[PDB]
C-alpha cells in the first residue's frame, strides 16, 4: 500500500525500510531526519506509494530552534543506498556493493527524477551525500579522519561548508540532454572532511544522472586525509538540507519518483 513515516508522531527519528520483496535486506531507507531541530511545532511526514514508487514529503514546522547554530542546517530527509554510518539502518539490496572500499569499486551512474517545492524563499539544496570510513560497518557516527562528500544538483540560499578550492566540469544528463556542467569545489573541516560539488546552474525538478567517479575522484584528489584508499564508500543518501540560523519557519514539499543506480565498466577512481 504506502509507507508512510511521520515526525513528530512517530518520535524523534521517524524512519524506515523500503523492502520490496520482504527479503529483510532493503533496497533503500527512509528518514525524516531532522538531525538540528532541537524543537519545532509542526509536523513532517513522507510517503513512499509501494505501487507507484513516489516518494513524497510534505513538511511544515514552524517556531524551530536548533540544537546547535554553529551545524547551521536544520535537517537533512532523505532516501538512501548502502550503510548509513550514523546508525543501525541499512539498505543493501542494490547493484552496487555498498559499503566497498573506493579503491574495489566500479563507476556508477546515479539517476534521480525529483521534484522540489521549497516555500516562502526556504533555503535549501537537494543534495547527494556519501560518507566515507575507517570501518564498512560502522554505525555510530564519523572520526576526524574520515570524509564526507556532498554533490548539490539545487541550491536556493545555502552555501556549502568551508572554503572554495576551484571548478570542475563534469559531464551530466539534465532531462535527456548531455550537459557539460560546471561545479564549484568546496572544502571543510567540521569534525571530519567535507568536500561540496554546488552546480552552477541548480536544477529544481527533472531527471538528473551524474557519474558518481567524476565526484569521488576530485574528492581524493584534494583530500587531506592519510590512506584515502583504506576507505569505504558507505552510502549514497539523497535528500534536501534546509534552513539557516536565520530560517524559524520552513515549510517545503518534494517529490522523487526514481532513484537508478547503474553500474559502469570502469574503476569508481579513475
Ligand atoms: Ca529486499
Ligand atoms: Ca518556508
Amino acid at each position: 500500500k504506502v509507507l508512510k513515516i511521520r515526525y513528530p508522531d512517530d518520535g524523534e527519528w521517524p524512519g524506515a525500510p523500503i523492502d520490496k520483496d520482504g527479503d529483510g535486506n532493503p533496497e533503500f531507507y527512509i528518514e525524516i531526519n531532522l538531525w538540528n531541530i532541537l524543537n519545532a511545532t509542526g509536523f513532517a511526514e513522507m510517503t513512499y506509494n509501494l505501487t507507484s514508487g513516489v516518494l513524497h514529503y510534505v513538511q511544515q514546522l514552524d517556531n524551530i530552534v536548533l540544537r546547535d547554530r554553529s551545524n547551521w542546517v536544520h535537517g537533512y530527509p532523505e532516501i538512501f543506498y548502502g550503510n548509513k554510518p550514523w546508525n543501525a539502518n541499512y539498505a543493501t539490496d542494490g547493484p552496487i556493493p555498498l559499503p566497498s572500499k573506493v579503491s574495489n569499486l566500479t563507476d556508477f551512474y546515479l539517476t534521480i527524477s525529483y521534484k522540489l517545492e521549497p516555500k516562502n524563499g526556504l533555503p535549501i539544496n537537494f543534495a547527494i551525500e556519501s560518507w566515507l570510513t575507517r570501518e564498512a560497518w560502522r554505525t555510530t557516527g564519523i572520526n576526524s579522519d574520515e570524509q564526507e562528500v556532498m554533490i548539490w544538483i539545487y541550491y536556493d540560499g545555502l552555501q556549502p561548508a568551508g572554503s572554495k578550492v576551484k571548478e570542475i566540469v563534469v559531464p551530466i544528463i539534465v532531462n535527456g540532454t548531455p550537459v557539460n556542467a560546471t561545479f564549484e569545489v568546496w572544502k571543510a573541516n567540521i569534525g571530519w572532511e567535507y568536500v561540496a560539488f554546488r552546480i552552477k546552474t541548480p536544477i529544481k525538478e527533472g531527471t538528473v544522472t551524474i557519474p558518481y567517479g567524476a565526484f569521488i575522484s576530485v574528492a581524493a584528489n584534494i583530500s587531506s586525509l592519510p590512506n584515502y584508499t583504506e576507505l569505504y564508500l558507505e552510502d549514497v543518501e539523497i535528500g534536501t538540507e534546509f534552513g539557516t540560523p536565520s530560517t524559524t519557519s520552513a515549510h517545503l514539499e518534494w517529490w522523487i519518483t526514481n532513484i537508478t543506480l547503474t553500474p559502469l565498466d570502469r574503476p569508481l577512481i579513475s
